[PDB]
DNA sequence: TGTCCCCCGCGTTTTAACCGCCAAGGGGATTACTCCCTAGTCTCCAGGCACGTGTCAGATATATACATCCTGTGCATGTATTGAACAGCGACGAT
């Protein structure tokens, strides 16, 4: 095998999810933008 | 384009909003009654407006002084360039 080769060595064969910023604000205008419910609070707006 | 930081998102902690139910009296709604106040009417006339007029406060034209706005000189300083005056090394002749 190669092991005879004494010149010219044959060298050929061995070797959680995070959302991203914006998204989540994005989605609550579109949430409260088709709602109409208040927003805010009763007792301390009174 | 480049930096630094100011919110955004998310888990955990803290608060009071919200609902359900009862208890109460403050005040608004409603009625009945009376009279004081305002619409309506008439007569009377001066307060308010049109019209006319007279003139001075203000617009216009023209001359001058004041302000300012910007560019072009100067200055000054640093730097670059160049000339000159120190410095070889060696061959020669005079001593």
């Amino acid at each position: 095998a190669r092991t005879m080769q004494t010149a010219r060595k044959s060298t050929g064969g061995k070797a959680p999810h995070r959302y991203r910023p914006g998204t989540v604000a994005l989605r609550e205008i579109r949430r409260y933008q088709k709602s109409t419910e208040l927003l805010i609070r009763k007792l301390p707006f009174q």
